[PDB]
Parts: C-alpha cells; structure tokens; sequence
C-alpha cells in the first residue's frame, strides 16, 4: 500500500510494542504498590483459645474469645521512601525502553519494506538478465540450423542460462520470505506496495558530524537509559546509607477479650474487658555486624558499574553514529560509481555484440558481459535501498526518529508495484 | 555410522537435554516444597532466661526454663493454594522446554551431520576440479616441450591450479571442524558416516500450507509455552485477588514452663507449670494502602503482555512455516536447474575441449568452463542437503519431529563415506 | 602507535573489564554482608502507650514509657555459615569472570587492530588494481586515438575501471567504520598505527594438541567456572540439609518501663521498673510438610545440572581447540598457497600483456587476470592476520592470554601506516 499506512497498522498492532507498553503501566502502578506502607495498614484479628493444665495448674482451664482492630502507621522510615523514588525512576526507564521500542518498530517496519522492495528489483533485474540470455541463445541457435554458428556458443549460452535459472529461483524464494517477514512484521499480506521513483531520486548530504554527537550525546536514548540507571545507583546508596537511621510506628488497637475461666480448681474471675491503647514504636539498630557498612559499598561499587556502562553507551553512540554517517557517504559515492559503471557495461555489451558480429569477441564474453551488466544494476538499486535504510539509522542514534521521517521518506515512494512472482 | 546411531549416541550423552531434565524434575519437586505450608508445621522451642531488677525490683530476680511444642496448620489461605497452582503450571512449562529441547537435539544433530556430508562432498568435488587442472595443465606442458602451445596457457592453468589449491585447503579446514562441531554435540569422533543415495534419492512435495499452519498451532511449542504463560498470568491475577481474604490458622501448643523466682525480696512462689492450648487466629486486611489494588493492575498489565507474547509467537510460527514450505520448493526446483546446469556445463566443457582443439576458444574458457562445472556441481549437493534440512525444519515448526523422521531420512542414507582427508 | 600502547590504554580504559571489577568487588563486600547476621546483633527500642478501658475496664487507664536494649547472638546457625560459604564461591566465580574479561578485552583489542589493519592493505590493493587498470585503459585510448586499438577494449576497460572503483569505496567505508570501532574498544583514534614486518614474517607449527587440550582442562575459564558452580551446588545441597537442623539464639536485654497507671477506678499501682535479662532459645523443626526434604532434592537436580553444564563446556572446549589448531595449519597452508598463486598470476599477467601485443589474447583476459592477481594479494594478507587472530585464539582456549602474547606479536610489527584515505 504504502510505507506510512504500513507504519500505521504495525503500531496498531504490534505485539512487541504492546509489551513495552505493558510493562511501563505496570511500573507506574508498582508505584502505588511501595506508596502503600507509608499509609495506614489498618487490619483484624481474632482468636478463641482453650488453655489448659499439663502440671501444677491441672483443673484450671480456659476459654478465650479475643479481638483486635490493629492499626499502624509509619511517621518516619526512610528506606520505604527512597523505594519508593526507586521505582519512580524504574519506572523512568521503562518509558525511555518504551521509546526505543517505538523506534525499533519503525526502523524494522522499513527495513522489511524495502527488503521487500529490493528483492522484487532484484528478481525482476534476474528475470531480464534470463530473457536476455535467451534472446542471444536463440539467435545462436538459428544461426547454427543454418550453418553459421557452431554447437559450441548454443551449449555456452544453455548453460549460462541453467544457472540464471537457479539464480532466478533464488531470487524468487527471497522474495516470498521478505512477504512473510513483512507481514510478521505487520501482520497483514501485501501484494501491492508502492516503489520507488527514481526519476527523481535523490542523495543529501547528512548534516555535520560533530552536530550529530551533540544531539545524539542529547537526545539518545541508551544513553539516557544509562544515566537514569546511573541516578538510580545513587538512589541505592542512600536507601543503603538509610540503614542507620531508626523507625518509628505509631501502632494503635481495639483490643477486647471475653475470658471464660473454667475448671474445678479456677480461682481467677470471669472477665469480658476491652482494651484500647494507642502508642508509638521506636526502634534504633546501633550494630547489625556490618550489614549497612557492607551494603553502602556494594552500592558504590554497583554506582561505579553503572558509570562504566554509561561511558560504554558513549562509545558505542559515537561508533553508530561515525559509521551511519560514513556509510551513508559510501551509499552516496557507491550509488554514482554504479551508475557509471551500468552505462559503461551497457556500452561493452553493445561492443561485444559488435565484435561477435566481426569474430573478435566470442559469445562467452557477451554474456559475462550482460551478466556484469545486470550485476552491476542489482548492487545500484541495493545501494540506493542501503542509503535509505542508512538515513533512517542516523535518524535513529540520534532518538530523532519518528512518524515524520517516515513521511519524508514516503514522499520518495511512487508508482505501485506487486508482490507476486 | 548412521544418522539413526548418532541420534541415539546423543540422546543419551548430550548435556543440554540432560540440564533441562534436571530443571522439569526440579519444579516438580518445587511443587511438593510449595505444598509443604498447607501441611501442619510442628516445631520445638525452649528457653533458660535469668531475669534480674535494674530498678525498683532489686533482688527481684528470677531462673526460667520454659519449653514448647507449638503446632501450626492451616485452614483457608488462598495465596497459598494458588502458589501451588502457579508451581503445577511452571512446571507445564519447563516439561513444554523439555520437549522443545529434545527437538532441537534432533534438528542440530542432523545439521552437523549433513553439514559433514556436505563438506565431504565439497572437498571431494574440489579435489576433482584439482585433477583435471592438472591434467590439462600436463596437456599443455608436453605439448610446449614438443612446441605447440606457448607458456602462456601454461601460465594461466598454473594460476588456476594454485587458486583450486587454496581451495582445496579451506574445504580441508572446513570438514575437519565440521567434524569437530559432530563430536561436539554427539560426544566421539566419527570416522565413516552414512553417505546419500542420490542413484535414488528422490523429493516430496510438502503438504499443504494450511493443514502446516492448522497441525503447528494446534501442536507447536512456542505457542504452546505461550499460552501456557497467559494462564500462569491468569493464575497470578487470582493470587493477587485473594490478598483481600482472610486466613486462618490453627494453633495449638503443649507448653511448659518451670520458675525458679530467686532473691531476697523474692515473694513469688516457686511454679513449675504446664499449659496445653490448642486456638485459632483469624486475620483479614481491611486496609492497606492499595497494595491489593495495584498487584491486580500489575497482574492484569502482565496478562495482557503475555497474550501479546502469544499472538508474537502466532507470527512468528506462521513467519516459520511459510518460509520453510517456500524454501523446500526452492531447494526442489534448484536441484532440478543445477542437474540441468551440470549437464550443460559438462556439454560446454566438451565444446571448449574441442574448440581448443581447433583455435577458436583459448584455455582459459576451458578452465572457467571447468571451474563453473564444479561449482555447479557443489550447489546441486548443497541443495540436496539444504531440502533435507528444510523437511526437518518444517516438521520441528510443526512440533512433530522425533526419531520417526530420522528413520524416514536414515532409509535415505546409503553407503559409508571417510571423513578422512 | 603500536600494539601494546593500545592495549595499555584500553586496560585503562575500557568500561566493560571495570564493571567487571566492580561487580567482583561487591560479591567480596556481600561476603561481609552474609558473615554480618553470625555477628551480635545489638539493637534499641522504645514504646509509649495510652491503655484505657472499652467495657469492664471504664476508667482503667494507664501511660506507659518503655524502653529496651535488645541483644541478639547466634551460636548455632548452619543455614548462615553455608550462605557465607556461598557468597565466597560466587566471588571465586567472578574473579574467574573477571579474568575472562580480561582475555576478552585483549582478543577484542587485537581483532581490531588487525581488522584496521587488513582494511588498509586492502585499500591500498585495490588502489594498485585502479592504477593498474587505468594504464591499460589510457593505453587502449592513445592506441585507439592513433588507429590500432578498437573502441570495444576501451569500453571493456571503463567498465572494469568503474567497478574497481565502487569496490574501492567500499573498502574506504570499511576502513573508517573499522577504525571508528578501534575507538569504542581503546578511546582514542589512532591516525598511525604500526604495520605488518612481511620481510621477516613466519608461521610457527603449533604444539601437539593433546597437550593444548591438557593445559586447557586445567587452565581454561569456563570450564573453570562450570567446575567452580558445581561446588557451589553441592554447597547448597548442604545448605537445604541443614534446615534438620536447630537453631540457638543467645538473647538479652536490659528492659525499663515506667507504668502510670491512671483513673477513677485504677487500683493498681503506679510503678517505674527496670529489667534486665539474658536467655537462649532453641528451636528444632520436626516437621514442616516437606520443604527440607524437597529442597534437597531441588539442590540434587541442580547439582545434576551443573555437572551437566560442565560436561558442555569440556566438549565446547574441545571444540574450541580443535578447531583453532586446525584453522591455524590452514592459514599457514593457505598463506604458502596464496603465494604460490600471486607469484604464478603475476606471471600470467605478463604472459597476457604478451598475448594483447600478439594478438592471441585480449584485453579483457588482461583485466581479469589483474583482478585475479590483486584478489590474490588480498587473500594473502588476510590469511595471514588471520593467522595472527587464530594464533591468539588458541592461547585464549587454553587461557594463557596475557600481555606476553601481545608482546610476541608486537614484536611482529614493525614500520608505521596511516589510517587515512
């Protein structure tokens, strides 16, 4: 149909993306889940005993019914709070894993439609290439029932052919998977797509490379997953520093029992009391064996990791985005180069055409030359889908890619074209 | 020796099968230690204090001895219940990994030894190709002494000859670390392995695309793991639910104790007591900040991510089967191209030969006829293999691949072959 | 600048090998924080109540102020002297990661040194094949322009010229992107490194490969670490046995209340008392429903696991070395070959430089023969820093990579090259 609409559909229904999606909702509600114990944990209980007498208390039983309406609450416990703000920047980093996720699909949505693209130009080009042997095959062949040709050029020609046909089955196969993959992809079957216009196709140079770092070391988004971890390290420090620090409770109770003392030998009185007490709960760990001075440095440690992962993001940043920008370059140079190079095999076939014609050249060579011919077309339009798909991955090490890059490039698409073979 | 003993030899010396039997018994073991808590919980407890007055109960002291039998059971815990579910679930899931691995055992199998095979054949047809560059590089020599050819065949047949050298000893590398990776996944080192039967060797068209698809997401395993998973998901949105319910608890106990009060202003009398009680002890959170409410969100979030797992796994299994259906009937036709294109290699070898004979073609064209007749022939063997790893690969997208489609592919296997070299 | 500079700043600079190190260190810090629970356990508390009276306690109220000092001790706990016992193995085990980090990060190292490397001398052919081409082409053109030479070899030779100079693009790409990953690996761009000493370079056999396989099993990484986890799994067997087990626990305390009873109906009376006590209390699980008994098993099967994984990294071992001993006597056969094949098309080419004067041969025998030639010459040098990768390849499985390996080969390199074009 188009690369836009394809686009549309994949976001609509992408199980991939869903997940991602899922995940980040689950976050921000683990969230609430640690907000929870800085809130009141009003509870219930009950109890119904029947104490008895082993020794020296025989005949003196029991019958307890007991109740309680518990309340607590925590005035100050910082480890729940820096949990809190734990999962607050989890759930940070699984939003930026949303993102990329988002420019995954995006990436890979193209990627598999112009595979697509490029195996139907590919198979088209071998289809050609096929009709072209056959043409020089059958004039040989006419040549030779009347007398000129010899059996040599017909067998040459034949097996050049039988291999085009191998190669052309190939082709094909590759062909029919980029569908399936396209359509894993999406999750429908297309056979139509819209192609491409090179009558008016057309290479930009990239901006500066040095402005590429600056917005990519801005706006990249493994590296700012990587600083979020790096401040959620920091967060663990002082969530393990907070280990020294004491606890307060403010309990509170509803308590009431219905003691029923029995026996023979029960002096006590039967009691039904209730009792409702509200207090507070210190609590003060002066020594744990080193559990909070070994925790601070397992944290630091684990601080230094998350820094060393963050210079490693920087590096592999600043590789991506040297090598899209210079094989974006390559992509451009090549596509000129190939341009040459399929006028001037053209003009060497016409030339070896010539000399068959004289007795120079031979037929192997006017084959070799038509297959050097077309060759050379499959790696121009593949340099041009290669340049397409380079442009989008700058996009990407940049965190710039978006719906709108998408359009920019669909407005390059033109005419129509099918899937079929 | 055969596919069918390899197979064998495997299956009882692979360690990865082994492990992920290991895993299955362990969480059906993990079931029984997730029971245990419904199962009363009998201990045993004591105590030796030695109370004493710091204030306002000088010479106040007291020497206890007191011991317990404290027993535990319990009646109505959901949470619990649905642990064990959960359990009874994963270990679905590990025995569905099982499977999965047992397949994948036969499909790297057969792999390694076709991949073998076809090394073998590779080299033999390289050492081939060797011999008759050399003698037509002697052909040329003689006839250069006597005085007809001049040195600059000799030259060119020597270049090829030195380039099919080089040839030859990456293909020599190449089988003996195939060699290798078969040792490595059966266990001994295989010095004559079953050959084909090409005299007979024959192709099937696959069956229909859409019975493949019926009979794979009725029995494949990936989406059967998937599924399973979306359940287990169900299963942990009930866990969650019951957080809200209470949980009961008999208790009982046999305690004793024996007091042995000491100290001048001691007046308590010396007891030595036992107390036998046997009670309940309800429970149930009203309150609690939203722990329940937000478990049950994240519980449905991992839910809905789980299906979109399984309709991924949908894709991908589809991705799979239409892609080795396609390559089975592109392995098909290019073994029927690649027979004719060594038959018309073979032709147009003869052709040169002849033409060389005469004047018109030069030895060079002997030589690439020669060369291209080889490589012909390593493609057609390499697509026979390929076809056959196809077939396996479609039965294992299928789930349906055991020992009987090794017995299915091992009537094929014919004559013993050296690994030799 | 020169091999072991580069691997000098990248052992200083590399994120990875200190993450590594971090995580080693917090494993032997979590040491301490395991032995922290075998240590006393000193602590502090504090309570303040308002007791009153719900029915047949009215104006029975009471406002209690206590304190305590809580003391703990274990002297019997084989459940954390096993964890401690644990915690030292798995540091056992990432020391052994951190040591494969280290070889990782010298293979890494000089992979892309001479990955650089083998893209400038392919650059730098490829350069020589254009030049040579445009001679032969200018040649044809002046020869034409007199009248001796016809268009079409002009025409065949601007073909061959415009593809040499797409491949030369692409290996302009190639060398930059290569470069750009030398950056990632080390920090810095190297603008000169230093080249390959061709006029003293030699292929020395290898050792035996029983005894490479022997120095292996006994000094190889993962194999080491397999082994290391199966301890670590029999420990966690002992581990789950020692749940049978009791449990002491030396208590203490030194206890303080004041007690204000108040009220209308209060009798009792009003107390301020200090209690200070010092006790023990065992523990001894009978029964539990099965946990012990399961997690035993659960630890047998793992341990099953483990001797399993370990028997899968002798044979991935194995394989590993088998394979870098053969693949290093290729590359050397494969170097004497490829000069074999460069002397003997060099000799080809001016035998068709002679057959072109004559008349015999043509032009575009010519070209093909350069071609061949140069991508002769390129395989050469390929081969040989293959050589040198497998070389170090070798010493990596038997895990004898350290900085004497990269002295041996920088003692190879000798004068300096750009990484220009």
């Amino acid at each position: 149909e188009n690369l836009l609409q394809v686009y549309q559909q994949a976001r609509i229904s992408n199980p991939d993306l869903r997940k991602s999606a899922a995940d980040r909702d689950a976050a921000f509600e683990k969230i609430n889940e640690a907000r929870s114990p800085l809130l009141p944990q009003l509870g219930l209980g009950a109890d119904y005993t029947y104490t008895s007498g082993f020794r020296d208390y025989k005949d003196q039983n029991s019958n307890v019914t007991s109740g309680s309406l518990q309340l607590t609450q925590v005035l100050f416990d910082m480890s729940k709070w820096r949990a809190l703000t734990l999962q607050e920047k989890a759930a940070g980093i699984q939003d930026v894993t949303y993102q990329t996720d988002q420019q995954t699909l995006i990436l890979n949505t193209a990627t598999a439609y112009f595979k697509v693209l490029a195996a139907i130009d590919t198979l088209s080009y071998t289809e050609a290439q096929k009709q072209a042997i056959y043409r020089q095959l059958d004039q040989t062949t006419q040549r030779f029932n009347v007398g000129l040709v010899a059996i040599t050029d017909v067998q040459n020609a034949r097996s050049q052919y039988d291999a085009v046909l191998a190669n052309e089955v190939t082709a094909r196969n590759d062909l029919d998977n980029a569908v399936e993959e396209l359509r894993q992809v999406t999750g429908n079957y297309y056979p139509e797509l819209a192609s491409l216009n090179v009558d008016g196709f057309k290479t930009s140079k990239p901006q500066a490379v040095n402005a590429l770092l600056k917005e990519a070391e801005n706006r990249n988004l493994s590296l700012l997953q990587a600083r979020l971890n790096q401040d959620l390290a920091r967060e663990q420090i002082r969530q393990a520093q907070d280990g020294h620090l004491p606890t307060l409770d403010l309990n509170a109770s509803s308590g009431v029992s219905n003691n029923r003392y029995s026996g023979s030998k029960s002096i006590s009185q039967d009691a039904d009391i209730g009792q409702n007490k509200i207090g507070l709960s210190f609590s003060l760990p002066l020594y744990q064996g080193g559990m909070v001075n070994s925790q601070v440095k397992q944290a630091q440690y684990n601080f230094v990791g998350a820094s060393e992962q963050l210079e490693s993001a920087h590096r592999s940043v600043v590789q991506t985005v040297r090598s899209s920008f210079n094989n974006v370059n390559a992509s451009i140079s090549s596509i000129n180069a190939y341009k040459q190079a399929v006028v001037s095999a053209q003009s060497s076939l016409d030339a070896m055409e010539a000399g068959y014609s004289v007795g120079t050249r031979t037929i192997v060579d006017v084959l070799d030359a038509t297959t050097t011919l077309y060759n050379a077309k499959q790696q121009l339009s593949n340099a041009r889908y290669n340049y397409l798909i380079n442009e989008l991955n700058i996009k990407s090490a940049l965190g710039t890619l978006n719906e709108q890059d998408l359009i920019a490039l669909n407005n390059t698409l033109g005419k129509p074209i099918s899937t079929s073979a």
